């Protein structure tokens, strides 16, 4: 049928105009979005699967497990000592995740800010109200 | 409070699609049909031809896991790669004529799964949503 646009194509299509914004304004700080993606999530949730992170980051979980090897070795994510037992502590954001967290958080506001100024104000905040409700 | 605190964007357009995957899923199970073998034969009956990467894409899946949803559609009589006429090249995926009907039933069943997830909002606030995400794309 040719006028058919379901929900989450609109969603997808939101996205394809949302994506290459926000790893533009995150490309100046070094980071990609799944980059961005591990960071604030890791600061939400401290051990949260890679599994998940790769979901919501739309990659695969290897490329997913590969953004945590390059946050690790870039001193941004470590997984702490744990005295008590062998393993490690959930994976969590160091000083210099955290710093680099808040700097990338701000970069993506404002890209938020650039994808949403096609509506009124009024109709931005009803639209994340909407947004809030449905999910 | 908790994970919605200073929500980015792309963060609450993934909630909703949390949201609304499993119900699609599910309202799709009566036709045998998944999610990415759905988002392949509405993609196909608009855009013949279509690369698996970008069927991938919009469906949210691998390229390795359209090409297996394009070999069961294709298994199942939906979707035709018929050999060139005269040439030797293959056509581009289209739908056949039961694809065609297969994609009229699951797009009812999916406007109706859409449905279901929008009555969360009032039906003002359903148009309203649903013009904002057009201009947004
Ligand atoms: O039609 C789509 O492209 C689609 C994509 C994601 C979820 C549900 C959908 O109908
Ligand atoms: O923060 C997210 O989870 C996100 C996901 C996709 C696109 C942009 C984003 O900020």
């Amino acid at each position: 049928l040719a006028d058919d646009a379901p929900l989450g194509y609109l969603l997808y299509r939101v996205g394809a105009v949302l994506r290459p914004e926000v790893s533009a304004a995150l490309s100046p700080l070094g980071l990609t979005l799944p980059e961005f993606v591990c960071l604030r999530m890791l600061s939400q949730s401290p051990g949260l699967s890679s599994a998940e992170l790769a979901r919501h980051a739309s990659v695969t979980p290897q490329a997913m497990n590969t953004v945590l090897r390059k946050l690790e070795d870039a001193g941004a994510v470590a997984r702490p000592a744990s005295v008590s037992s062998g393993r490690s502590l959930p994976a969590t954001l160091t000083a210099r995740g955290r710093a680099l967290a808040k700097r990338a958080e701000a970069v993506v506001r404002a890209a938020d800010a650039r994808v949403l100024a096609r509506l009124t104000a009024p109709q931005q905040r009803e639209f994340k109200r909407m947004l809030e409700k449905l999910g």
